[PDB]
C-alpha cells in the first residue's frame, strides 16, 4: 500500500489538502466526483489482480484510476492539476514513493511522450513505450522509498509521471499518476 511521494501522485496530494473541503480546484473537481472515501484510501489505487497485465487491464482514459470507478476523480483531464517542478536530464532528483506497507515488489517509472496535452485523458499512447527507471526493492528509509534516476533529456512544460508498482509474491500492483513540469 502506498503511493508517490515526490513527485507527488495526483490522489495523495488530493488527501492532503483534505478529502471534507479541498483547496486546489483539481482536486475539488476530483474529490466532488469520487466522493471523499476514495482519497482516505489514496494508498489502494490497486489492482489485485494485475499479474502484469497493465495495458489489457487499465482502458485509455482511465489510467490515473486503473480502471477503477472508485477513483475516476483522478481521470480529469485538467490544465490546473498541481505539478512538481522537474529537471530535465538529471540524475539528483530525490524521487520517494511513499509505503503504509511495505511489499517486495518493483517500480517501474513512464513519463509522457513530447506533446502531451494535459487538456486530453491519459491513454496508453500519451507514455513513452519504455520506462526510464525500473527497480527492484529500493532501499525504504522513514516510511518512504528513495528511488535514483536519470529524467529524460529533451523535455519542458506539462507532463506526467505514471509509477506502476507490481508486486513479486503477489499479483497485485499499485498505480500512481503525478503532474510534473520539466524545468
Ligand atoms: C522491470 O523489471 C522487472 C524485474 O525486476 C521485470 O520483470 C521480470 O521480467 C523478466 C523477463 O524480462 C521475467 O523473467 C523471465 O521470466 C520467465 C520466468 O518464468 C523465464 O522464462 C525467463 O527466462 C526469465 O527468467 C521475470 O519473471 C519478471 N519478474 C517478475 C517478478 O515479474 C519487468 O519486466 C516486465 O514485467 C514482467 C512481469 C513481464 O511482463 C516482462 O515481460 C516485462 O518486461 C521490467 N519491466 C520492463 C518494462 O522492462
Ligand atoms: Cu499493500
Ligand atoms: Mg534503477
Amino acid at each position: 500500500h502506498g503511493s508517490m511521494e515526490d513527485p507527488i501522485s495526483r490522489v495523495y496530494r488530493c488527501r492532503l489538502e483534505n478529502p471534507e473541503r479541498p483547496t486546489s480546484p483539481a482536486c475539488q473537481a476530483a474529490v466532488a466526483l469520487s466522493g471523499t472515501q476514495a482519497f482516505y484510501d489514496w494508498n489502494e489505487v490497486n489492482i489485485p489482480n494485475a499479474a502484469g497485465r497493465h495495458r489489457e487491464l487499465i482502458p485509455d482514459g482511465q489510467l490515473c484510476s486503473a480502471g477503477r470507478f472508485k477513483y475516476r476523480g483522478l481521470d480529469l483531464a485538467r490544465s490546473d492539476w498541481i505539478a512538481t517542478p522537474l529537471p530535465s536530464g538529471a540524475s539528483s532528483f530525490p524521487f520517494r514513493y511513499i509505503a503504509t506497507a511495505a511489499h517486495l515488489g518493483f517500480f517501474e517509472f513512464y513519463v509522457t511522450r513530447e506533446g502531451y496535452q494535459p487538456t486530453v485523458p491519459l491513454k496508453w499512447a500519451d507514455l513513452e513505450e519504455l520506462p526510464f527507471i525500473n527497480v527492484t526493492n529500493p532501499p525504504l528509509v522513514s516510511g518512504s522509498y528513495q528511488i535514483t534516476g536519470t529524467t529524460p533529456s529533451g523535455k519542458s512544460g506539462s507532463h506526467l509521471i505514471y509509477v506502476i508498482w507490481q508486486r513479486t509474491d503477489s499479483p497485485e500492483a499499485f498505480y500512481s499518476c503525478s503532474d510534473v513540469y520539466f524545468t
